[PDB]
């Protein structure tokens, strides 16, 4: 009777599909995984809602991206939320130019109706490899 | 039969209880308020565990706190978790200098046993004032 947990299994398949939308820029499928409170705090400390954090971070005509390295995670998931900890290496263009940048981001995801959405993400900034 | 949440409200007690010991340097009671497997990000992205936070943050012998100013916060609680944001600027000193920081933090507490603990904290540098 024991099979693996249909929660935890569909954290794994948000935290893909959301790096595919990221990758391509599909602002659409992304808005979809976002909560209805969802932020955004970047490495300088700026806060973006839904809204902003799609004009700035997944339109293609602003931010192409080529990568975005996990080095690690930790995950732990509670009853309607879980937290994930992550080391990221992020490759993108923005404006021709190229740009790198490493960072530990901390995530909540709130799973409410059987679901999973991104609810909140910080980045703390890390000195280059 | 409207009453107050129990829950709600100790919660508010822990982030008070919290801050008396981070300015008077009480590691027994604060080590109390800690999860099991707590851990600390500060703003270079360096992570402590339980010891070693305490040996940093709330040892009077290294550390003397003179502040930390809470001017901003958002509270929201969960089933078995709270995810607080905190905009702080932190006063104190460290060998005798006296150093100022302002960051945007990120802490999530866990409700287990009809009790709340600090699990996660994790800080991004802002500008000074």
């Amino acid at each position: 009777g024991m099979e693996p947990s249909a929660k935890h299994l569909q954290l794994q398949t948000l935290l893909s599909e959301r790096h595919a939308y990221l990758m391509e820029g599909n602002r659409e499928a992304m808005h979809q995984l976002l909560s209805s409170d969802f932020s955004f705090i970047d490495g300088q400390g700026r806060q973006f809602d839904a809204e902003t954090y799609l004009d700035h971070y997944v339109d293609p005509d602003q931010i192409q991206w080529s990568n975005q390295i996990s080095e690690s995670m930790v995950v732990e998931v509670f009853e309607t939320t879980a937290l994930v900890q992550e080391i990221v290496e992020d490759h993108f263009s923005y404006g021709r130019s190229m740009y790198i940048g490493r960072f530990r981001s901390v995530s909540l995801y709130h799973w409410a109706n059987e679901g999973w959405k991104w609810h909140f993400h910080q980045l703390t900034p890390l000195d280059p490899s």
